[PDB]
């Protein structure tokens, strides 16, 4: 059934753990086979597990990327949620941090149907070595 | 024109200041005249400045309510943003704090076209006397 608010908190928190260790296959499992991803929100969408896998492959492949929740997962009672987190990454050759909020909607099986990532240059912080 | 990422950060931050002081008129001023509010997200949307005003009147009238940002506004390049904040209020006769994330979309006039408040009881915390 459509995930309860508690279940949403659990799923979304796990997603971040998966990102943090680059478990691309487990991430793909979390998504519905016809999921949509808009990251960053504002840019053209990608659809389907094949593309989504490709997107995560290039985002989390190669460069060393970390991710951790910086605040509680906000969860609705209609199978959606939103979470604030921080992504650590190398940007323009240097260690940087990016503040992001993800919004996700889940289907009746508990798979991610939709994911939108809110961030831009204004949320980017280069970290003086 | 459509608010830049930096303007979105400023608009959304100002919105919170206006909720905090309960300036209903100034809050509705920020909305586009055919805007929609979904709060809690999941609940049927309310449409139009008149219905929106009534919502804020009943939400911010009577009981004492404060709000403040708990992190940076995340902003995209299509006039959209998301923000984490905390709402302080009396819930069931007892002072409580609610963690919320609002998603907003602005129009070409810098007015709010859509507002979606992600929160539920899982994000509610009763303060102990
Ligand atoms: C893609 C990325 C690494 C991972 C990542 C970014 C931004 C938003 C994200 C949102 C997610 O839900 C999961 C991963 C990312 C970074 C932006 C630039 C960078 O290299
Ligand atoms: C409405 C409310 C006080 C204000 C408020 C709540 C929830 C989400 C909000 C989102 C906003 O963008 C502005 C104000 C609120 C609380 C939930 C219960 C309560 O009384």
């Amino acid at each position: 059934n459509l995930p309860t608010a508690q279940e949403v908190q659990g799923l979304m928190a796990r997603y971040i753990e998966l990102v943090d260790v680059g478990d691309i296959e487990a991430i793909v499992q979390m998504y519905a086979d016809d999921a949509t991803v808009e990251n960053p929100f504002g840019q053209p969408p990608i659809h389907g597990r094949e593309q989504i896998a490709a997107f995560y492959r290039q985002g989390l492949g190669g460069g060393k990327v970390r991710a951790s929740l910086t605040g509680p997962v906000r969860a609705s009672h209609n199978g959606s949620g939103a979470m604030p987190f921080r992504v650590e990454m190398v940007w323009n050759g240097q260690p940087s941090a990016l503040d992001v909020i993800d919004v996700m909607r889940f289907d009746e099986h508990g798979r991610i149907q939709t994911c939108q990532a809110y961030w831009s240059e204004v949320n980017l912080s280069v970290r003086e070595p």
